[PDB]
């Protein structure tokens, strides 16, 4: 276990949200490989060419006690906003619900996320 005076963060876990296959979709994704039972923040980031076709995605977390929402939008009124606080489950995962509303969806590029972990104690 890491002493509190030695607190650091790891903000290098990045990943992609699976793109929808239809213009309107509600679906889930399990993020895996996280330290079991650790507490995290996930935030959106963007490094992504705009579709110009109004690709909206909203994300929440299904884990008990998770709070927050993440918003993406790529066209004019850009959104890369919100965050979720959550705890990985006992198997190192967390499930998210994605609600997508895309005006057009030909080979849609994934929206992107960053996980922030405080490395302290056993977290
Ligand atoms: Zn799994
Ligand atoms: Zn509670
Ligand atoms: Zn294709």
């Amino acid at each position: 276990p890491v002493e509190v005076s030695q607190l650091t963060y790891n903000a290098d876990t990045i990943g992609n949200w699976v793109p929808p296959t239809e213009l309107k979709q509600t679906y889930t994704q399990d993020i895996t490989g996280l330290k079991p039972n650790s507490k995290f923040i996930i935030v959106p980031y963007m490094d992504r060419v705009s579709s110009e076709v109004l690709q909206k995605c909203t994300i929440t977390c299904n884990e008990v006690d998770a709070v927050g929402s993440i918003s993406y939008f790529d066209t004019s009124a850009i959104k890369c906003d919100g965050y979720i606080s959550f705890q990985a489950n006992s198997i190192g995962e967390a499930t998210f619900t994605l609600v997508t509303d895309y005006q057009g969806a030909v080979d849609p590029k994934p929206y992107q996320y960053r996980i922030i972990r405080a490395i302290v104690g056993n977290n």
